[PDB]
């Protein structure tokens, strides 16, 4: 019905990075140092006061050591504070069962993971071994179904208890297994680590994984943020329902925002916090990663967040009250590259490649997800209606969407699917529908819509709703003026094909409950980090397990009402998974592009690059760093690592010469 053909080239975008490729092992080792080194500060008031044992036995007998090597401008000194602005809100510190600490790099500073994976932007490959974290090695067996796990052996969690196998055991089996817990991001299902994976306690610095599958080697790269990244069990344990009286819910909100001294594997501890203000970290006495001159990680002795809006955050680090942003709202390019212009600008401003992407979600689950009414029934049946898809996006402008965010050479025609800026995307392999309103129209009318009513919007059959108007939800983060305009520029594209739109604007919290628990027709969505590296959370691509994909998932208790397309997408990434060979994977990713882009398993509105801007007074800050490939620049740039010259220290600590206090204590001791 649709004569399809592949996207566009976008415009050339001049001066991306550049990234200085490095191999694999350039970045860290675990090995013992003949002898290590803190602030003055802690030696003097701390360590010879008594309060403190000395540095050596804090630290485990090998810590993670970074090489000098790899850092951009060597070995720091200590001191100052790195401070960021972000547009959510902390609703506990309870991250393994789904509360947010309010995004823009906190959790992510907070929750170490097994493995990390987002600094592996410098190395040149695909089929890099994702980087030791608080699993330090591991080894596949012969046949490639066991994966036997060695951790970090004398590490301690920010109150001195030993980070040993019970923390990994209680993440797994009363977080992850546990059907009642679900971690913070939308994912760490069971099945995103392979249908039937155990995982068991061998010793207390040992675990082992059992997979159904032979060598499927990209569960490492699940292992990293935001799927693997366990919570203290010691603290934990004696708050979740199967070892007290508490209900889930009990368990979920047992460490409010007021609780302080959460105890973290993280560079930093929450030490304060005040409503819709700010949020400080201090350093964390027992952190387990050092430079090789020994000298104890972070060098940054304080962290804030200030709780402002995603905007904000753009104005205050161009302004130079904040240190840090991804700009990543087209809305917001002109006057910040315009503020970043000026010699005298106190940040650094550079844009990477096209990874930044935007879809269209429709709920694909006629079993009952989100447990729909008869009205929200008869959309997830249009939904999974080929034609009524190849409609929708057919009457998508995909030009005029791109010019309503920003002028230049930033947006893409992008149809759907991978990002055009990752090396697994093949244009030859995208299906791109153009712009064909009279056709979109039409094909609606093929599937018995019309207008019966004169009002120019279309009605379902007689036999459906009374032959009532077709009325779609659609759900939209409330926190980005980017989702809004994107929204809003949908309501008004699907309004002149003669389908009425609703906009359902929520803030965060209640939008990925909403989301994650089916009840939406479409959403508005910014892709996550499988679209815009295909190696990081790889589960996602497809419904593999009944909860790994965004829009189409089971309802609890059933099992998923999968169309052949989506079978034959779940096969190619189990197949991708299990796959070693660099040509097999390639052309894999080219077939999943052309099914999913063919059968529109979701419809993309737009793609653009975003840049990083950092303040200048910061070294080993990595070149050429994307804000978001396998995560987030907070991730990437290595915060723990970071550094500032004596001589150009801000002087913006407010628990200066101080570390945090006990858990569910005081203030900073
Ligand atoms: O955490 C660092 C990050 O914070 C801000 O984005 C947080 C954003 O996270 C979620 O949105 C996404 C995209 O749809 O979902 C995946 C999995 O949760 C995340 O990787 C991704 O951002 C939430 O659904 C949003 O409500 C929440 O705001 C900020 O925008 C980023 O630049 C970066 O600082
Ligand atoms: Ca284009
Ligand atoms: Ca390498
Ligand atoms: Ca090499
Ligand atoms: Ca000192
Ligand atoms: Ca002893
Ligand atoms: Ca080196
Ligand atoms: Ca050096
Ligand atoms: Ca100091
Ligand atoms: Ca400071
Ligand atoms: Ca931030
Ligand atoms: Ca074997
Ligand atoms: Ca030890
Ligand atoms: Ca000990
Ligand atoms: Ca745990
Ligand atoms: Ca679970
Ligand atoms: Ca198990
Ligand atoms: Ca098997
Ligand atoms: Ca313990
Ligand atoms: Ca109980
Ligand atoms: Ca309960
Ligand atoms: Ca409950
Ligand atoms: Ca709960
Ligand atoms: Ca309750
Ligand atoms: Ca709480
Ligand atoms: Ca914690
Ligand atoms: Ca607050
Ligand atoms: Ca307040
Ligand atoms: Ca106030
Ligand atoms: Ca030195
Ligand atoms: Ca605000
Ligand atoms: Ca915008
Ligand atoms: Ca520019
Ligand atoms: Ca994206
Ligand atoms: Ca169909
Ligand atoms: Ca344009
Ligand atoms: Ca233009
Ligand atoms: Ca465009
Ligand atoms: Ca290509
Ligand atoms: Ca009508
Ligand atoms: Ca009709
Ligand atoms: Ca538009
Ligand atoms: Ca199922
Ligand atoms: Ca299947
Ligand atoms: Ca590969
Ligand atoms: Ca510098
Ligand atoms: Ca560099
Ligand atoms: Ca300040
Ligand atoms: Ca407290």
């Amino acid at each position: 019905a649709f004569e399809t053909t592949t996207p566009p080239e976008p415009p050339q975008f001049p001066a991306e990075g550049k990234i200085n490729y490095v191999a694999r092992d350039t970045i860290l080792e675990f090995k013992a140092l003949p002898s290590y080194s803190e602030p003055d500060w802690i030696t003097e008031k701390f360590e010879k006061a008594g309060k403190l044992p000395p540095l050596k036995e804090r630290l485990p007998e090998e810590p993670l050591v970074y090489k000098t090597g790899n850092m951009p401008d060597g070995v720091g000194v200590y001191g100052d504070t790195m401070r960021h602005v972000v547009g959510g809100r902390p609703e506990g510190w309870n991250y393994i069962a789904g509360q947010s600490q309010g995004w823009g790099g906190i959790d992510i500073a907070l929750s170490e993971c097994l493995t990390r994976t987002a600094p592996l932007f410098q190395v040149d490959a695909k089929d890099t071994e994702p980087l030791p974290n608080l699993a330090k090695s591991w080894e596949w067996s012969e046949d490639g179904h066991t994966l036997t796990m060695h951790l970090v052996k004398g590490a301690k969690w920010s109150d001195g208890e030993a980070f040993n196998a019970d923390d990994v055991m209680f993440y797994w089996e009363d977080a992850v297994v546990d059907p009642n817990v679900s971690p913070l991001g939308g994912g760490a299902s069971p099945e995103a680590f392979g249908e039937g994976t155990t995982l068991k306690k061998i010793d207390d610095y040992t675990v082992e994984w059992t997979f159904k599958a032979a060598f499927p080697k990209q569960y490492l790269y699940t292992m990293a943020y935001p799927s693997f990244c366990p919570g203290p069990s010691h603290i934990l344990k004696p708050q979740h329902p199967k070892y007290s009286k508490n209900t889930y819910n009990q368990f979920k909100n047992a460490f409010p925002p007021e609780y302080m001294n959460m105890p973290v594997m993280g560079a930093w501890v929450p030490v304060s916090y005040r409503p819709d203000d700010l949020i400080v970290l201090r350093r964390n006495p027992y952190y387990w990663k050092v430079d090789e001159k020994g000298q104890q990680l972070p060098y940054l002795n304080e962290v804030h967040y200030k709780l402002s809006t995603w905007a904000d955050r753009d104005v205050q680090a161009v302004a130079g009250s904040g240190d840090f942003s991804n700009l990543e709202q087209p809305e917001n390019f002109v006057a910040s590259l315009k503020r970043a212009a000026d010699p005298n600008a106190p940040a650094r401003l550079a844009f990477g490649p096209r990874l930044i992407g935007y879809n269209l979600q429709m709920n694909f689950s006629a079993n009952g997800w989100g447990n729909p009414d008869e009205r929200g029934q008869a959309i997830r049946e249009l939904n999974r209606n080929e034609v009524f898809r190849q409609a929708v996006t057919s009457a998508l402008d995909r030009k005029a969407i791109g010019d309503s965010l920003v002028k230049g050479p930033f947006t893409a025609i992008y149809p759907g699917g991978i990002s055009s800026g990752t090396s697994f995307y093949d244009r030859a392999s995208t299906v791109y529908y153009p712009f064909n309103l009279e056709g979109a129209k039409a094909a609606l009318a093929s599937i018995g819509l019309k207008d019966t009513d004169g009002d120019g919007f279309l009605n379902f059959p007689k036999e459906t709703l009374g032959g009532r108007n077709v009325e779609i939800t659609l759900l939209v983060n409330n926190g980005y003026a980017t989702d809004k305009s994107l929204a809003e520029g949908l309501v008004g594209q699907m309004a002149k094909l003669g389908l009425r739109v609703v906009i359902h604007s929520l803030d965060s919290n209640q939008r990925d409950a909403a989301h994650y628990g089916g009840q939406f027709d479409w959403l508005v969505r910014r892709n996550s980090t499988e679209l815009s590296s295909v190696v990081q959370n790889t589960e996602q691509l497809a419904p593999v397990g009944p909860r790994t994909s965004w829009n189409h998932r089971s309802p609890e208790g059933k099992e998923l009402d999968l169309m052949p397309f989506e079978k034959e997408m779940a096969d190619i990434v189990r197949k991708f998974i299990s796959s070693q060979d660099n040509a097999e994977r390639a052309d894999l990713m080219k077939q999943y592009q052309k099914v999913y882009t063919q059968n529109l398993y979701t419809i993309g509105l737009t793609e653009y690059p975003g840049a990083l801007i950092v303040n200048k007074r910061f070294s080993n800050v990595p070149q050429g760093t994307p804000i978001f490939m396998f995560n987030w620049a907070e991730d990437a740039i290595i915060r723990e690592r970071l550094w500032v010259a004596a001589d150009k220290q801000g002087k913006y600590e407010l628990f200066p010469q101080q570390l945090p206090g006990k858990p569910g204590e005081g203030g900073p001791i």
